[PDB]
């Protein structure tokens, strides 16, 4: 196995996947690495299994259909994986914890949002449809763009949103378009 966490790229107390060479910190994995379970398969492996059991799941889909899906176990897992892929980018640090807003010439957002809040919401089964999760994820980046206005720091929001959107289209097999 790898000797660094797949998500944060640091060593430490690592749990090793039994079906691939990836390793994780306990709370870097989503869901948090399960207490017992031998063998244990990571989220990358569990998502690969879904695909392999239903090859047709990789045919293209319309976003509008994906968003209306109820959060059954497979869609829960897909959203957990998508959230994890965002944490995998080091620029997610900016968006992880609860923000505050005190900048001359800007007003903070009406509905603040951050990664760790989405993570808690998924853990507590607060989303009933994929749309709930995706709306909160997109709101993170939209709030940032709006608040930072012409400051070059706005770009961090564009960058992390692009990671989110590419991974959303991959994980949920959104139909490719120009
Ligand atoms: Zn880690
Ligand atoms: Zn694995
Ligand atoms: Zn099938």
């Amino acid at each position: 196995n790898s000797n660094i966490c797949e998500v944060c790229n640091k060593w430490g107390r690592l749990f090793c996947c039994d079906t691939c060479p990836r390793s994780f910190h306990e709370h870097c994995h989503i869901p948090s690495v399960e207490a017992n379970k031998n063998p244990w398969s990571c989220i990358f492996c569990r998502i690969k299994t879904i695909q392999e059991r239903c090859p047709e799941s990789q045919s293209g889909h319309q976003e509008s259909e994906v968003l209306m899906r109820q959060m059954l176990p497979e869609e829960q897992l897909k959203c957990e994986f998508l959230l994890l892929k965002v944490y995998c980018d080091s620029k997610s640090c900016f968006f992880a914890s609860e923000p505050y807003y005190n900048r001359e010439g800007s007003q903070g957002p009406q509905k603040p949002m951050w990664l760790n809040k989405v993570k808690t919401s998924l853990n507590e089964q607060m989303y009933t449809r994929v749309e709930g999760f995706v709306q909160d994820m997109r709101l993170i980046f939209h709030n940032h763009k709006e608040f930072y206005r012409e400051d070059k720091f706005t770009r961090l929001g564009i960058q992390v949103q692009d990671i989110f959107e590419k991974n959303f289209r991959n994980i949920f097999a959104i139909q490719e378009t120009s």
